[PDB]
C-alpha cells in the first residue's frame, strides 16, 4: 500500500483566511455556507503506516501533526512520525513549517538547489536551523532521475521541474530558474502504482502530459475556478496566470486538461479560500463531481493498492 | 477599560508539544489528564473593544485570531482587527506569526533595535516580508521612556529591559545586549490601570521588583515548576536557568517573589508542556491556587478596570 494522507488542502491563507471577508470566508463564519475549513497545503506519504514522508511544511504544521495520530508514535518520550521531509518549492506556505520542527532536529530535508538556495539566503531557514541540534541536513533533488528516502525504501520519487514561480522574497524572483518548482512521481515499487503530485501547476506541455497518463491519480492544483477570482471576490488584482496557477475553468483550465485522464483518479488540492469548489452547494462543486473530480479536504486519505496497467 | 485576551499561554512547543510524549503530552493524548491544550504565548490588549495590539506573533497565530472574534470585524473584504504588533524579544515563538500576516501588510511593528537587528539579518523577517505590499513598517521601542499606538490612544506602554537571553540563531547570543528582551508595563490612562507583562523572566531586582508594585496585574513566567524539570521528564537536560527563565519553586522563584504582592492579581503565563500546573489535578497547581495565582489558558479574558491606589 501507498498511504497518502492529506494533512492540509488549502492555498496560502487557508480557509477561512484570516483577513478575509469574501463570499466564502464570511459564508462559513457566519454559519450560511455548507464548508469545511482547511489549513495549508501539505500530504505525507508511506509505504508502511509508520515512517512517513512530509511533503511540504505548512505553517499549520502543528494542527495538522496533532489531527494525524501517526504523527506521534510514542514510542519514546521524544519521538515523531515524520522521517523526512520533501520541499516542492520554497513559498512560505511550503516552508514556515520546518520552524515548528525546531524541537525535532536534526531532519533530512530534500529539496532542489533552487530552493536550497532561497532557504540559506532570502529566508535563509537552513542558517537559522542550524542552532537547534545540527538543524536540517539538505539531501539534493537533482532535476533529473530519481531517489529514494531510506525510511520508506519502496517509494521512488522522481521530480518534474515545472514552470518556475519563485516567491516573491526570493534574490531570483525576476530571474526564474529550473528547479523552482517541481511536481513529483511517486511509485510504489512493490505494485507500480503512482501518484502525480503538483499542488502548484501553471503550465502544461506533452513531455508532462505523457508523464502524467503513467500515473494510477492524479493530485494537481486547485487553486482557483476562474483566472480572474481574486478580482470577482474583490479581495485583489492577482491574476491565476500572474500566480502560475491554471484555473479551474475555462480554456486550457485544468478541467479540460483532465479530461484527456479518464482512468485516474483525480483530486484538487491547494484550493484557495475565495474557489467556489469549497462550497459543498455549488454548481461548481457540481460540475467536478460530473467531471469525476474529487475536492481534497483535510483528513482525507488515499490509498493506493495497484496500478492500473 | 483595558481588555487582556489571552491568545496562547503555552511556552515555545505548546502544549501538547509535537514531538513530545511527557507525562503531560502523554496524558493529554491518552485522555487520563486532566488539561487543556495551549497555543504558543500572546496577548492582545484594546482600550475599546475594537483596535487591538498584538503582543507578540506566534506560530499559532491563525488558530489564536480564529479563536476570538474581534479579530475579523468583518467590516470590508480584507480587515483585521489586528491594528499593531509589538514583539517583546526575537524568539522564533514570538515573531513567526508574522510570516502569517503576510497577506495583510502594511503592518506597523513595534520593536527595540536589538530585535529590529535580529529580524533583518539571522531571521530577515523585515527584509522577507517588504515584498509583500510594503511589508512591516518599524517603529523602534526606545530603552528608556514610554509610547503610545495611536490606534489604542489610552495605552501607554512602558519597555523595561530584562536580562538579555537572544535567540539561538541570533548573530550575538553569544554576545547579548540591553534590548534583546523586555518586559513591559502597560496603563490605561484613563483610569491608571497597569498590566506588567513579562513571559520571558530570568532576574529580578530591586528596580525591577518596585516597578512591578505599581502594576494592578501582574502577567508573567510561568515556564518551568523546576529549574531542572526537563531533565526531570526525562525530556531533555536544558535548565531554566540556562533558558532565562525563574522557575516557580524553590527559592529565588517566581512564587517567592509572587510573596511579596498580595494586592496584585497575579497570572502565570508561558508555562512549557512539562510542567505539572497544566494538570489540574497536580499538588502544583493546588499550591499555585493557595497562593492566589492564576494560571493562563488559551481564552482567558483579564479586564483591568481601574488601579487600586
Ligand atoms: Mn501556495
Ligand atoms: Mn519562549
Ligand atoms: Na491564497
Ligand atoms: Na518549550
Ligand atoms: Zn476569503
Ligand atoms: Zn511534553
Amino acid at each position: 500500500m501507498m498511504y497518502i494522507q492529506v494533512l492540509g488542502s488549502a492555498a496560502g491563507g487557508g480557509f477561512p483566511q484570516w483577513n478575509c471577508n469574501c463570499v466564502n470566508c464570511k459564508g462559513y463564519r457566519d454559519g450560511t455556507l455548507k464548508a469545511t475549513a482547511r489549513t495549508q497545503s501539505s500530504i505525507a506519504l508511506s509505504d508502511d503506516g509508520v515512517h512517513w514522508i512530509l511533503c511540504n511544511a505548512s505553517p499549520d504544521i502543528r494542527a495538522q501533526l496533532q489531527a494525524f495520530a501517526p504523527m506521534q508514535p510514542a514510542r519514546a518520550l521524544r519521538d515523531t512520525g515524520i522521517n523526512a521531509i520533501v520541499l516542492l518549492d520554497s513559498q512560505i506556505d511550503h516552508t514556515t513549517g520546518l520552524l515548528s520542527l525546531r524541537e525535532g532536529c536534526p531532519h533530512q530535508v530534500w529539496c532542489t538547489d533552487m530552493v536550497h538556495q532561497d532557504l540559506t539566503t532570502g529566508f535563509p531557514l537552513f542558517n537559522m536551523l542550524s542552532h537547534w541540534n545540527g538543524g536540517l541536513q539538505w539531501n539534493r533533488i537533482e532535476l533529473e532521475g530519481s531517489f529514494v528516502i531510506d525510511a520508506c525504501p519502496n517509494l521512488k520519487f522522481t521530480p518534474f521541474p515545472l514552470r518556475s514561480a519563485a516567491p516573491p522574497y526570493s534574490p531570483h524572483r525576476f530571474d526564474p530558474h529550473p528547479g523552482d518548482n517541481l511536481g513529483l512521481m511517486v511509485e510504489d515499487t512493490r505494485t507500480g502504482g503512482k501518484l502525480f503530485y503538483a499542488p502548484g501547476l501553471g503550465q502544461v506541455d506533452e513531455k508532462l502530459l505523457a508523464m502524467m497518463h503513467g500515473a494510477d491519480c492524479l493530485l494537481v492544483d486547485g487553486t482557483l475556478w476562474e483566472d480572474d477570482e481574486m478580482q470577482r471576490r474583490g479581495v485583489g488584482t492577482r491574476t491565476g496566470r500572474e500566480m502560475g496557477h491554471l484555473a479551474q475553468n475555462g480554456p486550457g483550465g485544468t478541467l479540460e486538461v483532465l479530461d484527456g485522464f479518464p482512468r485516474q483518479r483525480k483530486v484538487l488540492i491547494h484550493i484557495n479560500n475565495t474557489n467556489p469548489i469549497l462550497d459543498e452547494n455549488s454548481p461548481e462543486r457540481a460540475e467536478v463531481l460530473r467531471r469525476g473530480v474529487e475536492v481534497a479536504f483535510d483528513g482525507m486519505s488515499i490509498e493506493l493498492l495497484e496500478h492500473h496497467h
